[PDB]
């Protein structure tokens, strides 16, 4: 319990850096990059018992994952990858690893001041996505 208290709530995307390059590294095609890159998703995080749910709500796509920390699950990403995901807490940071087609990407989420900072890493490319409470 209480593991994710400071993450819970509704968050709105307020800044994005190097997301197109991240998406290129991931293998997202041109048209999806352009439309996905315009989106300003809300992120909705909730907890019930041991189950954490993370939703996106946007113009482009709505996504939803529910999971237990450390327990691998199937995920369909906003760009339509079918991945195997595992999410853990490492020193108060949610660490989300996605595996597909022999590739891997890691998304880290942390609270910093009044923001929720999301760092997406694919090989040598990092993108930073900053959210504030909605
Ligand atoms: C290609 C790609 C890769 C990673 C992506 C997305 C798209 C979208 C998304 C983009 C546009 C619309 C909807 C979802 C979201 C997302 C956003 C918020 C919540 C949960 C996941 N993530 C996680 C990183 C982020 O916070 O941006």
């Amino acid at each position: 319990s209480h593991m994710c208290d400071a993450f819970v709530g509704t968050w709105k995307l307020v800044s994005s850096e190097n997301f197109d390059d991240y998406m290129k590294e991931v293998g997202v095609g041109f048209a999806t990059r352009k439309v996905a890159g315009m989106a300003k998703p809300n992120m909705i995080i909730s907890v019930n018992g041991d189950v954490i749910t993370i939703k996106s709500e946007s113009t482009f796509k709505n996504t939803e994952i529910s999971f237990i920390l450390g327990q691998e699950f199937d995920e369909v990403t906003a760009d339509d990858r079918k991945v195997k995901s595992t999410i853990t807490l490492d020193g108060g940071v949610l660490v989300h690893v996605q595996k597909w087609d022999g590739k891997s990407t890691t998304i880290k989420r942390k609270r910093e001041d009044d923001k929720l900072v999301v760092e997406c890493v694919m090989k040598g490319v990092t993108s930073t996505r900053v959210y504030e409470r909605a």
